[PDB]
């Protein structure tokens, strides 16, 4: 079997479709499925003017060749009689579907020609090989031979027209194998029971049968859906459809998906009773052990690096490849102030009530469970958020780029080392090396929650793609400036400056600007374009600045646009209510500021702004959790639910309600029983 | 325009069908798109066999002309030059074509017939009504007479084949009329453009001219994606699909969605300034008309349960109907307490925090915006999740069902009358009367969380409907019990007892029951399912106790089945841990109790379960969140983020961070600058 | 084929199958399996006899190249 990964299809020469009698007729057994029959036809003579060595093997003859017989049978009685066989239907539907297929093939100039056989011309050698090299000759000859079996005077380990694909395909020497059968492909158990597991690949029932036979001979086997629309040309478009069938790639090469998300949740479960300081020397050993062999991990990232470099894809990625002791010193100290701050996250009381006679409760935070980040390598990071991880006690799966894939296997090895320490399992796992994002996230049920961290082109590609799953992280930064005719000029100048200068590229980074047009006229419009010139900042503009001024910088292609470079839209309103309102029509509630002197507008501003973050005379640069004092963040969301931006450690947790009741019972609460409510809040522990 | 209305469609009986040339070829230019074809050609047969009345016009001659004229061309050069027009064209393809139609429609026994036609043919009345008379001829006679202009000796307010679709239509006096086009729909503006909305109901650009056109005539105009999978037997199913084109349903009937949802978040916005007893003030003038007018909301709910009553459609829904100035003045007294405690839900510190000089910082709480609560009528929780809204003082989008719609419209009149009374505005919005479940269901940016509250029905429904969406809300009360070896056994009794036997049909209601075997043979299992008979419960068993005994109860179909009657499966283990993973594999982490005497064991227990909530002594029916002295909530939700179980009024907000700085910068703080940064946790307010 | 008269079980079934076919208006054109077993059965012809035998039918027309016999 030359070909083993479902990209390898792409250089299929000699392949062997194979038809199901379910494809052929519908449900009414009226007709045929002439949508179906005609798609796979055009997908056939698409595949074969490619250049490609096709030739189908039919079935289904009798279905069709059933429904011309009662057509006939009932227009052949007595018009009183009115008033109240397999090789038949056979050679009837024979007939009719060469036709059919002729007509079909004969408009896109191929040819065809049928080739009719029986069980028992596989057993005389020399008849198989009289076949054998007739239908070499055949495909040589650019035809499509149409094969199936002699039913119509000898129906029928040959026992079917699959065995029957499976023989040819092996003497024939083919290079793929298509069962476009019924079934969309294979599970551990039916459909109609536990274990709904798609078989997308088939390591190691008829079919199935068949497949392990002919696999065993170095054809390439594939089962897929009938009526799954533009199944061959996505097969041979290599994505992954129905049960590819290739050899084993054992654990030795990888654990599949789950076995990786249960050792984590259970080792979660562990560490969740290994709480004081347990996790905090775990933390400490991790520090200590990223500063005692970075050399190792220098070395591994700088090579790593050299590696990618030759290739030389992406300026910020390849620069965010930097790695160097002072980073390490960095990430070592920011883990140490993580063990300082991680003490008493986790377990901890929030209600403290009584509701009746030895009746108290209490709702304790908790775990959330199973965390997958997903990032471009930017590998510095993969020690904090195992450290979050960590403190947090929740397991943690884990998946990056290709890119430094050996320094973070460095990392990674790393920090599995410190967790075995203390903590009895390894209760984090990562995994690499085309891991199928679009798969893993379809899959439910086990993992909690999605992390990008990598950049917005992740995060907008896991929007557009995740479905069903709580996400995290913003989409696009798009930030908002405004400025009051209350506000001294050179404020908002050093603003602006600590605003788009500090860094353009930042995701957080504001992108547009808003002014009072009152003070419009205070040459605060000039200062500002004069010192983005200065910055060598590009500017559009809008259409209330296009009306106001003369000459003016250019328009805007859409207000809702991001740049990360030197460029910011600047648009000036009369009203701060109208602010309000631009705001609200086009910012991603993200981020905002107010510079001004008055608070009557200034507070009135903040208590209706929906921002996820506002400010008074600060930098959208601020936003960074840690410049909050928030310790080490995760990441910044905008999602409407559970956190806002900075989410720190807290936005890791949920809560647990636990009660001790003596025997208490719900209707002995009621007038029926001598029990009240309490509702006493107790003082917190 | 006869019909109007998408499920009218079931019922035209004329209907003219007309295919665009984008339909017919590929993007090669190499051949036909025979898949789309026969699928078209496949349908219309199934659509005809039924009996409709139905005609072609097909278009795209010249494409197939033009491949043939070129192969032709080709072949006929000298082979020297090979080493370096409508009208022909047109009557090549025109033969071709209708070769092509007449093998495939004769596949399923119908006959068709060519009709050619020129511009001229038109404006000669006697020409036009020979042609009328032979097309009705040739319908009645059970034929399909697939129509196109004469372009192959004369090519041409008919300029094309859709406004000759048009006059046809018009002339036939057809039913319907489907121009399979190209595209998919309509939207306001280019899909390159903002505005990409679809047009699935038309009120009141070629096409478009011609839709209204013919629309103005009888016709009933549709215009669906050519490339659209299943097209015309789902138009006919009456599925809304492509634009629908018929009169105006304007705000008179209804609303259509988004001038709902707009007007509710500017509502929201303002009553978010009336936060100190504003709303308080709105809820006890809510509670007070609530007691004032019940004669009148008594007397619609009557009336409209007696209305159901006629159709009898679900005893327990129409037992839920039930409405009597019992509930009324329940409901009322809740309202009171919501009205008590919500004073200072909103708008609260939860941080307070200095970074640097006069750099000081809070987070505070904040609506979460617009709600849309979904429930089958039980008219009774309108008023109260009313009052939860504007405590909160965010929106409330509301659909329920259209049962007791009258009884609901009488509440929401109600509850609009005492909000306008103070908050300047009806800041909610009521929808009901088919409003299209999936559709806004799908919308976005808008809506923020679902709350569905009807039974478990919905909200499967919608966990496999919802999708890209906060939800809320469980899924299946799998709830679980466990009895120690260290546990007296009356305790148990009465335990199950207000377990099961409380109310069986709760969601928060016990269906399993788990038991130390070691106990199993202190006549507690005799004892319990003996109790079980004297309330006439249903048992079924698992593998561990068709083991251990001999005759036994019956078995069970799945461990993960909901039952909401007197039936619960039951199951032993030795070991406490045992227990948390047959847990774990089957509970949805929503409920579990623990009835032992030792806390080693049970602390053990608490620590490792991972349920929603957790107890000791106590019933699964004590999960109402009322029960926990929590006031009024809103629902359960077993989701993983931002709230477990019984979700009070808190469940509804969110966070926002505020800064006031001087006039820091970002950079300002780095070693460039005398900044520092402080994190002294100020005493929250 | 050819060896499809010497199965006698394999001849019957033909036959039923034809009679059957006939019987139902229906023209069934025969020949011989030589697309992928060529060829006292050694022809088309001595197989139109053969069946026309078998098939017990009245007539028989060998419209073949020559107008007759000398």
């Amino acid at each position: 079997p030359t070909f083993t990964e479902r990209s390898q299809l792409k250089y299929a020469r000699r392949l062997v479709v194979k038809l199901g009698s379910a494809v052929i007729t519908r449900e009414d057994n009226h007709g045929l499925a002439l949508g179906r029959l005609a798609s796979i036809v055009e997908q056939v003579a698409e595949c074969h003017l490619e250049g490609r060595e096709v030739m189908m093997v039919t079935s289904g003859a009798v279905a069709f060749g059933k429904q011309k017989l009662a057509q006939e049978l009932l227009m052949s009685l007595s018009m009183r009689e009115t008033l109240n066989e397999p090789r038949a239907a056979a050679a009837v539907g024979q007939s009719g579907l060469m036709s059919l297929y002729d007509a079909m093939f004969a408009q896109y100039g191929v040819k065809i020609a049928q080739v009719l056989v029986t069980k028992p011309d596989f057993y005389n050698e020399e008849t198989r090989n009289n076949l054998f090299c007739t239908l070499s000759e055949l495909i040589s000859l650019n035809i499509v031979p149409i094969i199936n079996t002699n039913d119509a005077v000898s129906p029928p380990p040959i026992k079917d027209n699959d065995s029957l694909s499976a023989m040819l395909a092996a003497e024939v020497q083919a290079d793929l194998l298509i069962l476009m059968s019924d079934v969309d492909g294979i599970y551990n158990k039916p459909p109609w029971e536990d274990g709904a597991k798609l078989m997308h690949t088939y390591t190691s029932d008829s079919k199935v049968k068949a497949a392990t036979w002919a696999l065993d001979r170095g054809v390439s086997v594939v089962i897929c859906n009938g009526m799954q629309e533009k199944a061959i040309k996505t097969i041979i478009g290599g994505r992954k459809v129905g049960t590819f069938f290739t050899e084993a790639t054992e654990s030795a090469n990888a654990v599949p998906v789950e076995v990786m998300a249960e050792n984590a949740r259970t080792g979660s479960r562990q560490m969740q009773a290994l709480t004081p300081a347990q996790r905090a020397s775990a933390v400490n050993t991790l520090a200590d052990l990223l500063v005692s062999r970075e050399k190792f991990i220098l070395d591994a990232n700088a090579k790593d690096l050299a590696e990618a470099q030759k290739s030389g894809l992406a300026k910020p990625l390849l620069s965010r490849l930097s790695l160097n002791p002072a980073k390490l010193k960095n990430l070592s100290v920011g883990l140490k102030q993580i063990a300082e701050d991680s003490h008493k996250n986790v377990g901890r009381v929030l209600r403290r009530t009584r509701l009746a006679d030895q009746l108290e409760l209490k709702q304790v935070t908790v775990p959330i469970g199973v965390l997958l980040v997903i990032f471009e390598s930017r590998p510095d990071s993969l020690p904090q958020v195992a450290a979050l991880a960590m403190a947090s006690a929740n397991g943690l799966l884990l998946k990056g780029g290709k890119e430094a894939a050996h320094s973070n296997k460095a990392l990674m090895e790393l920090v599995k080392e410190a967790l075995a320490t203390v903590g009895a399992e390894h209760a984090v796992s990562l995994v690499s090396t085309r891991e199928e994002i679009s798969d893993l996230l379809s899959m439910e049920n086990h993992i909690d929650l999605i992390i990008p961290r990598g950049s917005s082109d992740l995060v907008r590609s896991i929007q557009q793609q995740s479905l069903h799953i709580p996400v995290l992280g913003h989409a696009e930064g798009v930030c908002h400036v405004y400025i009051d005719r209350d506000a001294d000029l050179e404020k908002a100048l050093r603003i602006a400056r600590d605003a788009k200068c500090d860094y353009p590229a930042a995701c957080n980074a504001m992108e547009t600007l808003l002014i009072h047009e009152d003070l419009m006229s205070g040459a605060i419009f000039g200062d500002v374009c004069n010192m983005l010139k200065r910055e060598g900042v590009k500017i559009y503009a809008g259409p209330r600045l296009n009306q106001q001024l003369t000459f003016g910088p250019p328009a805007a292609k859409s207000l809702k646009h991001e740049y990360g470079a030197l460029e910011c839209c600047i648009e000036v309103v009369p009203s701060l209510d109208e602010a309000i309102n631009h705001i609200h029509t086009y910012g991603s509630s993200h981020t905002d500021v107010i510079v001004t002197e008055n608070d009557a507008a200034a507070r009135q501003f903040l208590g209706s702004v929906d921002s996820a973050c506002v400010f008074h005379n600060a930098s959208s640069r601020f936003a960074d959790g840690f410049r909050f004092g928030l310790g080490a963040e995760v990441g910044i969301s905008t999602a409407r639910i559970h956190a806002r931006g900075p989410v720190g450690v807290e936005g890791l947790l949920t809560t647990k309600w636990i009660l001790e009741g003596q025997d208490h019972a719900a209707a002995d609460f009621a007038e029926g029983g001598g029990r009240t409510w309490l509702h006493e809040t107790l003082p917190l522990d």
